[PDB]
């Protein structure tokens, strides 16, 4: 099996570009004396994180409690779930707990944090949470220096018999920026806030041990992480070009591309029709509001060579519209990629175009695949 | 017995009831028309809703990849038309399911494709049925309807192929850019006389063409007349979205698929409620941000679903979606007005792209209780 014989479209990861990228952000958070968790939401894949945990990675994060199963039932203890705890999924994160699984939880409100540790009390289990802080007004969390919600939180949870084991936040609007000193002036608002929030609740007393920072810019961006002791990234597995446009890799570091099949063209307009629609891409269109609009992607060669000026400037449930970037009608554009040309498509968002598919195919060296299922739904 | 207050969030809820309507609708249209409705599974991916829509009085299906063709020839449909330009690659697979006994359609575009499938089917002893895609509006494949030269150079390839030439298709995809009843009627025509037209060129010109098949949900229910056609497809239609309730089809009370929310937190000061529905559940798909009405990531309803106005998902990131009013004001205690826990339902942009997010629909009673419906994903 080799791309040749695949069927199209298919989710494409380039072995060697993902270890590059693991290998990269490895090192870099070596370099800062911290601890890398990374978040299997780009993936949901098994093979995928335990090549993430093979180069040095602790623990991982996940987006939903399926995906703490999954990775739990295949082996991973060390758990965070980063997203708000909803009480209701309470039951489900202790039955995880009670057979074994290290399931961190968070939370930003008195509410929430009351309810944890009610039902902690009540079922004689100390669930571990950790506050979220806000750090760039994009998200949940609470204001980095609102201390009266931080304390009574800290206080809800400690004085209620639950481990309290950390702070976290996660500079989301990393992703709006694109350049170098931007990104570095984020990084360490990330930081500072995030360990001004330990610090309160280190002189209130309150046991504060883990300080959990990161997106895949603000890992790579940041030039210190005194008092952070791990960063939480994700996309840089795969990177894509919402990335590539941010400045944090090229687009030759994509690992995961579409491999794709001309079907059809309009000779007339330039245009070569593919298999690879926005069911294959997703709707993600992160690179419009960028200094470089990607369409629905980025065409490459089979070979994974770049080929700049040709992107899918339109898309359909399952049909994509190749044509170039200028605008013009490439003229014969049918004897250029013939019927059944197969080509390689970079996407917007790696977290989002992954999702489309039930599994990758993981290329290797000499060219051959192997399937790597991924998870889909909740 | 499972209700939306047992249940999991995020989970993609079908009112059954709704449904059904949508359904009686649509086939009652192409009765009055005299034409066969071939219904485009696309939208659900899911057999019981075929089921349904097959029960109103449907004929066939309509498929966007050969593995809704095997999912449904395994279920018992043998009548589907894969309605994608065909890959010569795709061709032993086309090839398998014709020989367990799938009445398979294919569809080509080209003397290349053209080509390929006679030489395959000479190869392999099979007379394949090939319809020709015309192109009526320029929103996608086909040939054009006044190409007279090209349509009776693939037709006669595939019928001095030894193939059997079946029919012509249309799909006037452009209904989306469309919101005033006299554009869509108008288009409507447009995709009716383009596609009659094209059959008419190759009769003319000594080929068969029994079948002339067209349609858009939108062009379905606006169409006046359509004389010439022996078949329509349509597929959203079956649920309805916003991107329909917007271009004029359907009111938002049609819409029978919601995306089933809890609360999980707020940002109070912003007028922020927080969703466990981020764009992971709802899709990223934005087809009303360029229409008269936006909607961000979804209309945002109670837990009866009935649409709660000005309330929508200004945002959303992977698995959390941004509840906030939609004029751009910030809500005093919105805390207070959807609290921690409270469950909503959220309309979508796009049904085709909401439903694919999800493994499974949960299929909405009369009663409240809801049951399992999986669909289809990947290739
Ligand atoms: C996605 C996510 C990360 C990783 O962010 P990327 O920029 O996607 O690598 C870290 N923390 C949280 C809470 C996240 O949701
Ligand atoms: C999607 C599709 C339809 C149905 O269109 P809706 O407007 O989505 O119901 C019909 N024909 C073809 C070829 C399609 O791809």
């Amino acid at each position: 099996d080799t791309l040749l014989t695949l069927d199209t479209p298919a989710a494409v990861i380039d072995l060697d570009r993902m270890q590059r990228n693991i290998a990269r952000m490895q090192q870099r958070m070596d370099a800062q004396g911290v601890r890398l968790r990374p978040h299997v939401k780009t993936s949901k894949s098994v093979p995928v994180a335990a090549a993430q945990r093979a180069a040095g990675a602790s623990g991982i994060t996940v987006s939903t409690l399926k995906e703490a199963e999954q990775f739990f039932a295949a082996g991973t203890t060390d758990i965070l779930y980063a997203v708000s705890m909803a009480p209701h999924r309470l039951p489900q994160a202790l039955q995880l707990r009670r057979r074994g699984c290290d399931l961190k939880l968070i939370v930003d409100s008195v509410a929430a944090a009351q309810a944890i540790a009610a039902f902690g009390r009540e079922q004689g289990e100390a669930f571990e949470v950790w506050i979220e802080i806000d750090t760039d007004g994009h998200r949940s969390g609470v204001g980095a220096d609102d201390t009266p919600l931080l304390l009574a939180i800290g206080r809800t949870l400690h004085d209620g018999g639950m481990r309290l084991g950390g702070v976290l936040t996660h500079a989301g609007s990393s992703y709006e920026l694109d350049t170098p000193e931007a990104l570095q002036a984020l990084a360490e608002r990330e930081r500072a806030g995030c360990v001004q929030a330990a610090e309160a609740l280190r002189a209130a007393g309150l046991p504060c041990p883990v300080v959990s920072v990161g997106s895949t810019p603000t890992a790579l961006a940041a030039s210190r992480l005194d008092g952070v002791t791990e960063v939480r990234a994700g996309v840089y597995v795969f990177f894509d070009l919402v990335m590539r446009n941010i400045g944090v890799c090229a687009a030759e570091d994509v690992a995961l591309s579409v491999l794709a099949t001309v079907i059809g063209h309009q000779a007339d307009k330039g245009w070569a029709i593919v298999d690879a629609g926005w069911m294959a891409m997703s709707r993600d269109r992160g690179t419009a509001r960028q200094k470089q609009d990607f369409g629905y992607g980025q065409v490459c060669d089979l070979q994974g060579r770049v080929m700049p000026g040709f992107v899918l400037t339109g898309a359909n449930q399952e049909h994509g519209i190749l044509a170039r970037a200028d605008g013009a009608a490439e003229a014969d554009i049918a004897t250029r990629f013939p019927l059944g040309t197969r080509l390689r498509i970079l996407p917007n968002h790696a977290c989002a175009t992954g999702a489309q598919f039930p599994a990758y195919q993981a290329l290797a060296a000499d060219g051959s695949v192997q399937t790597w299922e991924r998870l889909h739904g909740w």
